[PDB]
């Protein structure tokens, strides 16, 4: 079933060994522990590091990484999936890098030693330690390892220093395997705001009495439905790598699906679906998001029901003002804050009435991480470039708007994914956007 892949392990902590010391800070080394998993919260720093490196989550597990070695203290059966491909490129890398795998146990005493074997190490590295300092996690094992490092910090002169912006530059490029799983991810976005768009139209259509939370609780419980996810394989098995085909029990959201009806709608970050009835009129706004082996993707629609003249001009707007982010803004090269301004630009030009409602990003860096707060589309960022091989949320937003001879309070969104390639952004979620597709009319 686990079978993790060492060619991509190795090029990956390969690269963490060469890219972390010149992080801001300067670690002299980096040590990521991993307690007991938390899927409530699925993007901690030192998960991702495990999706990355390895391909899993592996609870209950230590890795330090050295200019000349790496330790990962993980239990017998974990180890097991690791030794033969850990030999072998000990073998290959025999006189500059270094992997131990120091085996746990429950034993008392057994694991305390290992992390104070481990301190060793790291304060002869350096007293600058490279670490994920946001994340938090529970078990037994961790609360053993804090106690040594916060004495460490107190016996010796160490200093953590957090490596969220080292991480994030280091993950941001994505490798073949990679695209293809985002691919993969969205066509999975794709199909299940296909499916929330019948339901929403249907809905409306059959002015059922139904808030907004729980129509997106109904397409978010369909992904449970195992055998309609086995019948996709024909659309998705061809986007998985060569030598893959698509595997069910990969596939899951990256977020809840959200839908506001109105007549309040709320674009921030944290925002969720309203609680309020489905309002059948105007503007609705819809997102979903998929992971595949962990990579996400994100799509939004605005679906128009009985729009007025000036929702279905500014709707029209926004697919311009998406098409000149994606066509021409999104270059290798650019700033986060370039593209923002970009932005900001092309709507005082066309729609300044837009200007004061926007959305003040349009979106991040996304894999792994569904969003990267290091890499966010927005004025204040001109410290991060664009890469080739950069995926991207391309998400924008309008709030408070209302028509001008209804009243009638309205937003817009909309939201793709897009992959940077040599032959240039290509846009993955390919869902329909077009006006005369999504309005409905009663």
């Amino acid at each position: 079933e686990v079978i993790i892949d060492f060619s991509t392990f190795e090029n990956r902590l390969l690269a963490l060994r060469d890219r972390f010391p010149s992080f801001d800070g300067s670690p002299s080394s980096l040590v990521f522990i991993l307690g007991s998993a938390d899927e409530e919260n699925p993007y901690q720093k030192t998960t991702i590091l495990h999706n990355w490196l390895l391909g899993y989550e592996f609870p209950t597990t230590l890795i330090a990484v050295f200019k000349e070695g790496c330790v990962v203290i993980t239990s017998a059966a974990k180890t097991r999936y690791l030794e033969e491909g850990v030999a072998q490129m000990n073998k290959k890398l025999e006189n500059t890098f270094k992997i131990e795998l120091w085996q746990s146990s429950k034993e008392p005493g057994h694991n305390l030693k290992l992390f104070e074997d481990l301190v060793e190490r790291v304060r002869e590295a350096g007293s600058a330690v490279g670490l994920a300092t946001k994340d938090s996690y529970q078990g037994k094992f961790i609360t053993e390892w804090k106690g040594v490092w916060d004495t460490a910090v107190e016996k010796h002169g160490l200093n953590g220093v957090d490596v969220s912006l080292g991480l994030s530059s280091l993950w941001a490029v994505k490798d073949e395997k990679e695209q293809a799983y985002l691919q993969v991810s969205s066509r999975g976005s794709d199909k299940f705001m296909n499916l929330l768009s019948d339901e929403l139209v249907r809905a409306v259509d059959e002015e059922i009495k139904i808030t907004d939370a729980k129509l997106s609780d109904n397409v978010e419980n369909e992904i449970d439905k195992s055998r309609f996810l086995k019948k996709l394989s024909p659309e998705l098995t061809p986007l998985c790598p060569k030598g893959e085909k698509f595997d069910v029990n990969y596939l899951d959201w990256a977020y809840s699906p959200i839908i506001q009806s109105g007549p309040k709608y709320d674009l921030r970050v944290s925002a969720r679906s309203s609680e309020t009835q489905l309002d059948g009129n105007g503007c609705i706004l819809a997102s979903c998001g998929i992971r595949y082996k962990n990579y996400c993707s994100n799509i939004s629609r605005t679906f128009l029901i009985d729009p007025s003249d000036e929702m279905t001009d500014n709707y029209d707007f926004l697919l311009l003002l998406q098409e000149e982010i994606i066509n021409n803004l999104l270059r290798v090269g650019a700033t986060p804050k370039q593209i923002y301004d970009g932005a900001v630009n092309y709507i005082n030009s066309k729609k300044p009435e837009l200007s004061a409602g926007f959305t003040k990003n349009v979106g991040s860096l996304m894999g792994l991480e569904f969003r990267d707060s290091q890499f966010v589309l927005n004025n204040k960022n001109d410290y991060r470039k664009v890469e080739n091989g950069d995926c991207f949320n391309i998400s924008l937003g309008f709030n408070n708007l209302k028509d001008s001879k209804t009243g009638a309070s309205y937003a817009l969104q909309l939201a793709d994914t897009v992959q940077l390639t040599s032959g240039g952004p290509k846009v993955l979620t390919n869902y329909t956007k077009s006006r005369s597709q999504i309005s409905f009319y009663f």
